[PDB]
């Protein structure tokens, strides 16, 4: 029970089929660059600051190039993929090199400003861990969009006070990050 | 103050390239039924007792039907897949319906008696989590083979005192399990 990302109870039901209906035809619009505006405590994100995720869609998957400042303060690039769950479940799997793959539900997105992302894993002792993100198309994110994400996470009983803001903005060397 | 499967330092090098080469020509021999003899503390495994994993190989991946008795005392079947890591890394991904996918290394096997399996993940805070397993072609497994896996795990710095025996034997309803 001790870490704040280990939470009583089964992973939430999040109405995946409605979401998959909404999103499948708009995969093309989800490509491009997304900045990680905020996230809940995540022991698997190696990139601490200036997190910049670049998605290319190929018709079957997305290829991701994630860059930013690692926790030791150095530049870091991570290779990712985002593809339909291999068992035919109505969600995607997010898979990164030298890591593992997890379910990734887009709870809500307008494609042009924000996306609200959610992953959950169940334990055999009746608890779960989940990991949530707020993505923006820019370094900052208007309040109105931040509040949309807050509502979508509260709708599935994710405690939104768990979100922490990620360093973004003028202190980030994005232009270097894009060179890889 | 932390779980015994969260260990300081990084995942050790386990020479995957050598294993992968030895193992790609023998996929058909790895198919069939394997019984879980023992494992290290694993908060993801939903089957507690009588763990029986039936593998089928189709020429590109294994399809797995994993059955046994769940923590609640009911029979349980889980559908799983084991396929090459999607980035081209020299290990397999073990994937289960309604779960995540994780790297899985076959540290050692003779195909006809035993297999020693290993999964490890690095965190962002200077620790790793690893998950080890001893598999047998039968419900019991002779000391001769157990010792082989013990040596393999010790060779990669895993503390073998972490292994726990799984209930197997004439008490398990394997013929029911095989039927779903």
């Amino acid at each position: 029970k001790i870490p704040n990302f280990v939470v009583p109870g089964k992973c939430a039901s999040v109405d995946r089929n409605k979401l998959w209906a909404e999103q499948t035809p708009n995969r093309n619009s989800y490509a491009g660059v997304w900045y990680q505006f905020a996230l809940t405590n995540n022991p698997y994100q190696l990139i601490e600051k200036c997190v910049r995720n670049e998605y290319s869609f190929d018709g079957k998957q997305f290829v991701i190039k994630s860059t930013g400042i690692a926790y030791d303060g150095n530049l870091l690039k991570r290779n990712g993929k985002l593809y339909p769950n291999p068992f035919g479940e109505p969600h995607l799997s997010i898979d990164y090199e030298n890591s593992f793959a997890a379910p990734l539900v887009i709870l809500e997105t307008d494609y042009s400003n924000y996306a609200c992302l959610y992953s959950c894993i169940d334990y055999n002792f009746g608890y779960h861990s989940d990991f949530s993100f707020i993505f923006s198309r820019s370094a900052n994110l208007a309040d109105q969009y931040v509040k949309k994400c807050e509502a979508a996470f509260k709708n599935i009983n994710v405690d939104t006070t768990r979100f922490v803001k990620t360093v973004q903005g003028s202190s980030c060397p994005y232009d270097t990050q894009k060179t890889v």
